């Protein structure tokens, strides 16, 4: 599924995802339009290591989620990354909060620290009453 803005905003928000550990709902926002412009069904291999990046937040394989055919991986969501390209986000919502569980934060996604990190990122959430 493909979100639209607000609406999306609007989930994240219901999910405790606004402040979650310091965290803003515009910067969750950033994150999930660059990762994969918020399309549920995003996927990216990375030919390096072997891992692939699922879904809304490009969640990895490698160290987040089992996808049965990456080497050396760790499921510390303790999920099937197939859960992290369903219509219904709860899932990815849930281990993106572990993901910032780690000292890193946010900073764990190069593509957020690229392109929001530091920057006005307020766009992403007026208009939407959150």
């Amino acid at each position: 599924k493909v979100f639209e803005r607000c609406e999306l905003a609007r989930t994240l928000k219901r999910l405790g995802m606004d402040g979650y550990r310091g965290i803003s709902l515009a910067n969750w926002m950033c994150l999930a339009k660059w990762e994969s412009g918020y399309n549920t069904r995003a996927t990216n291999y990375n030919a390096g290591d072997r891992s692939t990046d699922y879904g809304i937040f490009q969640i990895n394989s490698r160290y987040w989620c089992n996808d049965g055919k990456t080497p050396g991986a760790v499921n510390a969501c303790h999920l099937s990354c197939a859960a992290l390209l369903q219509d219904n986000i709860a899932d990815a919502v849930a281990c993106a909060k572990r993901v910032v569980r780690d000292p890193q934060g946010i900073r764990a996604w190069v593509a957020w620290r690229n392109r929001c990190q530091n920057r006005d990122v307020r766009q992403y959430v007026q208009g939407c009453g959150v």
